[PDB]
RNA sequence: ACAU
DNA sequence: CGATGT
């Protein structure tokens, strides 16, 4: 089982969990940063990992790319498969922004199609995903 | 347990 | 050490 180097890798970064959430997507081979989301003041790790995959799907579809997406998040991969983000984060004025983005990402999944393979990055074999923030 |  | 999730 080898890395598919022609791929997009995504990852979340946070200050606290729940806390400030951001994410980015990079070229798996070169590490070139392809997109970065502006920090969201309160969210969870798994909400951010979900948003990152969905953004990757939208980014690749816009560019007519058949590349797969790597994520290290078992949870977010399943949420994308199900088209449903099963977060426990409370809904209040401070979490409204992240919940709006998650709701909108789900809505995009339910109104669009894609063949993009969403693959588990095997951290135990390969080390940290190329999109990692280096904060742990 | 596993993945973050 | 704590949190988010299956
Ligand atoms: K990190
Ligand atoms: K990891
Ligand atoms: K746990
Ligand atoms: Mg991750
Ligand atoms: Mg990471």
């Amino acid at each position: 089982e080898e890395i598919i180097w022609e791929s997009l890798s995504v990852d979340v970064g946070s200050q606290g969990n729940p806390g400030i959430v951001e994410y980015k997507g990079v070229d798996t081979k070169t590490g070139e940063v392809l997109f970065e989301r502006e920090p969201i003041p309160i969210g969870t790790n798994n909400m951010g990992e979900f948003l990152a995959i969905v953004h990757g799907l939208r980014y690749l579809k816009e560019r007519n790319s058949r590349k797969p997406i790597y994520s290290d998040s078992q949870t977010a991969i399943k949420w994308v498969k199900d088209k449903k983000a099963k977060s426990t984060l409370v809904r209040n004025e401070e979490t409204a922004l992240i919940w709006k983005l998650v709701d909108e990402a789900e809505e995009w999944l339910n109104t669009h199609t894609y063949e993009t393979p969403i693959l588990k990055w095997q951290t135990d074999k390969w080390g940290e995903i190329k999109a990692d923030y280096g904060r742990k």
